[PDB]
């Protein structure tokens, strides 16, 4: 199956084999097959690796560090054999590749990238985040509804976590948070460069950040060649990890700072139709684009709209695993939180800013 859109040129990539106690065969040979049916399915990825390089993991992770230093910063793409399927290994190459040296990885249990049977299915599976992660696009909605198809249209989902669990119901107002966000930058809906950001004092630092947040992502559509120096007409807006009993405050409380971001970026007179949809399901709490453009079948649309989005919850989705990677990344904060239940609040933003993505991937999709 040919990708939509091939993503850029994967001219200088390795593999990076991570030892386990028994010794692995024919890796170079499975490295072979994986660009093989990368090319076959349209992904430009050189078919000549750079040689590999093995290793024992170490006991520290800046003993890994320093192992991995070189390889990682000479290379654009690493594939990366693990022992087993082992996520804490799998977390310290993220923290190595995605803050530190800046590449793009695919993590891989060696006995299932190594595997003969099953492999043509997994190396696609593997493959497609591959596309995605170099700027590609994986599937073509052909025939969208209207609203998406005029190409003005900019999707965005955000989710806001609580990296501390009092485990005493909700997390009040106040509690530090780490936001997760995603949006679309064009047309065809495949790439969804991501934003992450920490609130030190919770719902007050979100309402002190998020308009400035929010007006960089519009920057971001306005700046990408494909949109011509244009704004989207429409925005359409998925937040995640809100209970009914919070509807409310992101309507009140968190919507007003997105349209304000608006009348900063926006021609005079001319600002977009928004709509805003939770999930706790979904429910629509406020709706610009869909009475407007479709009368009686507004509930229709906006589920056909959805249903494509599942074949090419993705908002939702990728919102999510944004914020589960920042929760790999700031591990400075987490090993913090282990010992007490509050950090200092410039404890709680500067291991933030130590916990973010290198400059080399920061539009990407590191997360996928």
């Amino acid at each position: 199956v040919k990708v939509a859109r091939p993503c850029r040129k994967i001219e200088k990539w390795t593999y990076l084999e991570l030892k386990g106690s028994k010794a692995n065969e024919g890796v170079p040979q499975a490295m072979t097959a994986f660009a093989e049916f990368l090319n076959r399915t349209g992904i430009p990825i050189n078919p000549r690796f750079s040689p590999g390089m093995s290793m024992s993991v170490p006991g520290s992770e800046k003993e890994f560090f320093a192992k991995v230093k070189e390889l990682m910063s000479s290379h654009q793409f690493v594939v990366v054999l693990l022992p087993r399927k082992d996520v804490a290994i799998y977390n310290m190459v993220k923290r190595a590749a995605d803050i530190t040296f800046g590449v793009h990885t695919v993590c891989c249990v060696a006995e299932k990238f190594l595997s003969t049977k099953g492999q043509l299915g997994y190396f696609a599976n593997v493959g497609l985040k591959v596309n995605l992660k170099f700027g590609g696009t994986n599937h073509n909605i052909k025939t969208p509804i209207p609203l998406l198809a005029k190409g003005k249209t900019m999707v965005v989902g955000y989710d806001v976590t609580h990296p501390t669990n009092l485990a005493a119901g909700q997390s009040p107002a106040s509690a530090p948070s780490i936001v997760g966000l995603v949006s679309t930058i064009d047309q065809h809906l495949g790439q969804w460069p991501a934003m992450v950001w920490n609130n030190p004092h919770g719902q007050e630092s979100m309402t002190e950040q998020f308009t400035d947040k929010f007006k960089t992502r519009l920057e971001l559509w306005r700046s990408n060649p494909a949109n011509n120096r244009s704004l989207p007409e429409n925005i359409l807006i998925f937040r995640d990890g809100v209970s009914e009993g919070q509807f409310q405050m992101v309507i009140k409380d968190e919507l007003p700072l997105v349209r304000a971001a608006c009348k900063l970026v926006y021609p005079a007179g001319k600002l977009p139709r928004i709509t805003l949809i939770v999930s706790v399901h979904y429910t629509v709490l406020v709706d610009e684009i869909f009475r407007a453009d479709y009368g009686n079948k507004a509930a229709d649309t906006l589920e056909q709209l959805t249903h494509d989005m599942c074949y090419l919850c993705p908002p939702a989705y990728y919102a999510d695993l944004v914020c589960d990677r920042a929760r790999i990344h700031q591990k400075e904060l987490f090993d913090a939180l282990d010992e007490n239940d509050s950090v200092k609040t410039d404890d709680f933003a500067r291991w933030g800013n130590s916990g973010a993505v290198h400059p080399n991937l920061r539009n990407s999709m590191y997360y996928i």
